[PDB]
């Protein structure tokens, strides 16, 4: 039963055309309108040469336009590549060249964001009268499940980011499994929180839209204070929150310090992205109790958003009084989450080892990084038709069957929720004329360096240098010398 993510969306549109698909502070779209507008744009893209396996850059901001754009690119048969407008010009230009993007779906306010850009550009804000002249009908057969849906960049330890290539089939599998796992229904209202730079945005978007619920797009201003976040969520009657762990940590502190009530519509809170602090888990249970439901979700971008989950509100008191909160069990039967030793053998329960993913969840690979792909995406020695992804994460299965996350073997970390390779930062500082050798460590980032020639504005200088190359969260707050 072959399916693309947009076909899944198209089935829902057919079921509930008049339901509200997407709401922002500025306007809303029904399923039918979202669909017809995405089709107009997709037909336009097809006339720009977009077809299966074509990478299309997306540099939009969180808005109805953004959702139209993503869906249109998928319907046209292309794969989208998020280009985060907050990244420096040099980084975005690099990704555009690396990926060979020749179509860019953007907005006039982000013009001049790519250096030397020679391809086709569509500005959704200024060119909508033209896109309105294209067909409103669903496109047929533009893609197969093994075709790409998105290529998303993540931090690279050798000094540049690399694209993780996700096929429709893994994404459709994730989406189907997640809807059933979360029990999403046509009554739910999901807050879209994270930038499309994080694969978690796809969770929020496609889980919502392919189940018939209402996607509610946040503003920048609503997250800067927890009370505003909660109150706005209450005004919106939000039923599902999807939160980066570091943000939920903040939220828990604030809930209790203050005497803030959760929205009465909220039924489910999904968290992930890093190790949840058992103490804050205990504090959530003491002050909030078992409703809303709280779920800890785990996985790398390379396993299509998530591969496991643990329902924290279903844990016993003593399962929660441990020092590690579990990441749980596989999202589904066709996804394997192994703890293996160094010869790729499974180990007895409660023995630590490295986490490997198998089955439907796997990315195709890294884009234009054959050596890195071969090293991470390994042929399964005991199942030769299949691959395993080496997560770099240490874990162990408990006797009760739940997986525990035990840390990293390497120097990847999370800074303010964002995936960071410390070697990326290290590798980039080296390129500067007055840096001879360098080491960056957490925690949160502190840089350690031996200059060629010191001078007393080296902190502000090296930060200026990094500001034009790396995202701001990769910029160490402090530096150290000797
Ligand atoms: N829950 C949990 N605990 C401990 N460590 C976690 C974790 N989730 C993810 N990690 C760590 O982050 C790495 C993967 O980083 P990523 O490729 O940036 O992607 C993600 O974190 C998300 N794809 C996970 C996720 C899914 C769904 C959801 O609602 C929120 C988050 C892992 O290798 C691990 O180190």
């Amino acid at each position: 039963f072959k399916q693309s993510i947009h076909q899944l969306f198209e089935t829902q549109v057919e079921r509930t055309p008049e339901a509200v698909a997407v709401l922002s502070e500025q306007g809303q779209l029904t399923y039918e309108e979202l669909n017809t507008k995405a089709n107009q744009l997709a037909h336009y893209l097809r006339t720009l040469g977009v077809k299966s396996e074509t990478l299309v850059g997306v540099c939009v901001d969180r808005s109805l336009e953004m959702v139209i754009g993503l869906l249109a690119i998928l319907k046209a048969g292309g794969a989208y590549v998020p280009l985060d407008p907050t990244y420096p010009r040099e980084r975005l230009t690099y990704m555009v060249q690396d990926a060979q993007i020749s179509v860019l779906v953007t907005q006039t306010q982000w013009s001049n964001l790519i250096s030397d850009y020679q391809g086709q550009v569509i500005c959704l804000d200024s060119q909508w009268a033209k896109i309105a002249s294209y067909s409103q009908e669903n496109l047929v057969n533009t893609v197969n499940p093994e075709n790409l849906a998105y290529v998303i960049y993540t931090s690279g330890s050798t000094g540049k980011p690399k694209g993780v290539m996700i096929e429709h089939q893994s994404l459709v599998n994730f989406t189907k499994l997640a809807i059933a796992q979360y029990q999403i229904t046509t009554s739910d209202r999901t807050l879209q929180f994270v930038s499309i730079s994080f694969d978690v945005a796809a969770e929020e978007i496609y889980v919502t839209l392919c189940s018939g619920a209402t996607l509610i797009l946040r503003t920048e201003e609503m997250i800067s204070s927890i009370p505003s976040f909660v109150q706005k969520s209450q005004d919106w009657q939000i039923t599902v929150w999807s939160l980066p762990t570091a943000y939920w940590h903040l939220l828990v502190n604030e809930l209790v310090k203050s005497k803030i009530a959760l929205p009465d519509s909220l039924r489910l809170v999904i968290i992930g992205g890093e190790r949840v602090q058992p103490e804050l888990v205990r504090m959530w249970f003491k002050n909030v109790g078992n409703f809303p439901e709280l779920i800890n979700v785990y996985g790398p971008t390379e396993g299509t958003i998530a591969v496991s989950l643990c329902r924290l509100s279903q844990l016993t008191e003593s399962q929660r009084n441990r020092t590690e909160i579990p990441i749980g069990k596989s999202l589904g039967e066709n996804i394997s989450v192994y703890v293996l030793d160094e010869t790729l053998k499974t180990v007895p329960p409660e023995t630590p080892g490295e986490i490997y993913i198998g089955g439907t969840a796997l990315a195709r690979g890294y884009l234009n990084r054959p050596e890195l792909t071969a090293q991470k995406f390994i042929q399964d020695p005991f199942s030769p038709s299949e691959r395993l992804y080496k997560t770099g994460d240490l874990g162990r299965y408990l006797a009760d069957g739940n997986l525990e996350y035990l840390g990293r073997v390497d120097h990847q970390v999370k800074i303010n929720g964002f995936r960071v390779e410390l070697g990326e930062i290290e590798t980039v500082l080296l390129q500067h004329h007055q840096v001879a050798q360098a080491v960056v460590i957490d925690r949160r980032l502190v840089a350690y360096l031996v200059p060629h020639s010191t001078e007393e504005n080296l902190t502000v200088t090296l930060q200026q240098f990094l500001k034009n190359k790396l995202p701001s969260y990769m910029i160490p707050a402090t530096f150290v010398v000797l």
